[PDB]
């Protein structure tokens, strides 16, 4: 017979196959968590995960079984909070990219009825063909089956799991019913018994029409939008965001399974040096994917892909810019066509403006604002696109060499605070509890970009006048 603890460690391992299935292609919220909730779960998990596992290895070193069931239980509670925290942050992760489309969560899944319904429409049609084999009505009443009883298991479970009482009844109803047509239909064929089976083939046939019936109206009554799921769909993008979280996950999921595997002998049986040695191995293991989970996971917390791609947009400006310099100072910067010196002029002080304006908005998101932070980043990168191309051009005509290399140079320095803006807000990223060296970074970078605003400002409305 089992010893005590034993049990906990193989429905630990069920559990952590289960769970692992979360990571396979999450194209549904797993729950109501914010993606800084999960980060706070993580944390949580980890600390608990952590005293389950000296519990592990002690009271398997120490012989009390039933502490190791405990701490086996536990570590188990704490892995599956682990991998829906993280299975949740990557579906975040991945709805996110603009080349994704929302879902929607409901109780049923309406192409899956849908399916069910043809399945079962062709299925009884086969059934009541004339002068059918026994294996013909079996194979058709077989497919029938299977699908109904589906259909009724699912509405079993929507039942449960929904708050609106109309709805509730509706779903257990059309279990009801589908079960009670589907029984009547099976009772007309025997599957050891073929004369009885032909003796009342027209039984079984008069007695698809009220299942069809059933089943077809169930299946509409699926698509009620209240009801229904829609799965995202996430993109090439989204999906290659998401992976090195998923990765992080499987692997402490793998090492998990296999730390347990090693327990449940040691606890039977601790004069192992072998099985400790493997013990440790997965605890390495584990522990390391623990902390490239968490890594993952704030690599791609809101406004972080966004810094990176806007900090690339920057630097591609700032290229721009010391290109135009060494054409200008070459004599290769050739005047721009079909655009007046004014119209130029004008786009420059436009995008300084908005600069401008967007500078504060941005801090605040970086302070405390996560959410709010990714949008804004953006926004800041794209207005360096018709400022710097304003400037070249504007360069490009000036007839003061001093003024041609001035409009550069300031345009060149506003960006250079926009990279440093870019930079700290990355870092800052909303986050709780950030470094006192982080915030003040921040705060910085924002009053010499506002020094940067107003130097530029002041030349553009001096040429202007």
């Amino acid at each position: 017979h089992m010893a005590p603890g034993q049990k906990e460690c193989d429905n630990a391992l069920r559990q952590l196959e289960t769970v692992r299935e979360l990571l396979e292609n999450p194209v549904q919220p797993i729950n109501d968590m914010s993606y800084f909730g999960c980060l706070d779960s993580v944390m949580e998990n980890s600390k608990v995960l952590g005293e389950a596992m000296t519990g592990i290895s002690q009271n398997a070193k120490n012989g009390n079984l039933p502490e190791f069931g405990d701490a086996i239980a536990t570590a188990s509670k704490a892995l599956c909070g682990f991998t829906e925290a993280a299975a949740q942050a990557a579906y975040l992760v991945g709805v996110s990219d603009p080349n994704s489309q929302a879902g929607q969560q409901g109780l049923v899944e309406p192409t899956q009825f849908a399916r069910a319904n043809q399945a079962i429409q062709m299925a009884c049609q086969s059934l009541g063909e004339p002068g059918c084999t026994q294996a013909q009505v079996l194979s058709a009443a077989t497919i029938v089956a299977k699908h109904t009883s589906a259909l009724c298991n699912s509405c079993r479970l929507a039942s449960a799991r929904t708050a609106n009482p109309t709805a509730k009844r509706q779903f257990v109803q059309s279990a009801k019913e589908v079960a009670n047509s589907t029984a009547n239909l099976v009772k007309t064929i025997k599957a050891l018994d073929g004369d009885f089976t032909e003796e009342n083939r027209a039984q079984c046939r008069a007695a698809t029409a009220p299942l069809l019936e059933a089943v077809d109206n169930l299946s509409a009554f699926a698509s009620n939008p209240e009801f229904s799921s829609v799965p995202a769909q996430i993109s090439p993008e989204g999906r290659a965001a998401m992976e090195p979280i998923v990765i992080s996950a499987k692997t402490m999921l793998e090492s998990a399974g296999g730390l347990i595997q090693t327990a449940r002998a040691l606890a039977v049986n601790p004069r192992d040096p072998p099985r400790w040695s493997v013990l440790a191995g997965h605890s390495r293991t584990v522990s390391d994917s623990i902390k490239k989970l968490i890594t993952s996971m704030r690599d791609k917390a809101p406004g972080q892909l966004e810094c990176e791609t806007a900090i690339a947009a920057l630097n591609s400006c700032l290229r721009d810019l010391d290109q135009a310099s060494l054409a200008a100072v070459s004599q290769q910067l050739a005047p721009r066509e079909g655009i007046s010196q004014e119209a130029l002029h004008t786009q420059m002080l436009t995008a300084v403006q908005e600069i401008s304006h967007l500078i504060e908005p941005l801090a605040s998101a970086a302070r405390a604002e996560a959410s709010q932070l990714g949008h804004k980043v953006s926004q800041m990168a794209q207005y360096f696109e018709p400022l710097t191309l304003a400037a070249v051009g504007a360069a490009s005509k000036t007839l003061s060499h001093p003024q041609q290399m001035a409009l550069l140079d300031q345009t060149k320095t506003l960006a250079e605070s926009a990279l440093q803006l870019l930079y700290t807000a990355k870092e800052a990223g909303g986050n709780p509890k950030q470094a006192a060296h982080t915030q003040e970074a921040l705060e910085e970078a924002v009053q010499m970009m506002t020094e940067a605003v107003e130097d530029l400002t002041t030349t553009l409305n001096e040429a202007a006048s």
